[PDB]
């Protein structure tokens, strides 16, 4: 009697993925530890092959 | 009284002469090598010392 929606095939859909982000915002900065200083930039380049420094 | 490169102490022209003549004269040699690694130079010449690098 009716074309009766119970019959015609019904498609589905999809859409492109999106990137979720798990979040705990991490700062705790600036603080210890911060503040580049010199001899630490002496360890930056060699030396600093283990295990010594002061 | 004299030219006195030691008594008026010219640091040039002396210490290198000492070390070289030391190497030639005393032996051993060889046996034992001459001119080992310079990581030892890092051992005496700073930095990296402390108790003896490998």
């Amino acid at each position: 009697a009716y074309t009766k929606i119970s019959d015609v095939i019904v498609p589905e859909l999809f859409n492109p993925y999106v990137i979720n982000t798990t979040t705990q915002l991490s700062a705790f900065f600036q603080s210890g530890i911060a503040a580049t200083d010199d001899e630490l930039n002496a360890l930056a380049k060699k030396a600093g092959g283990g295990s010594t420094l002061n």
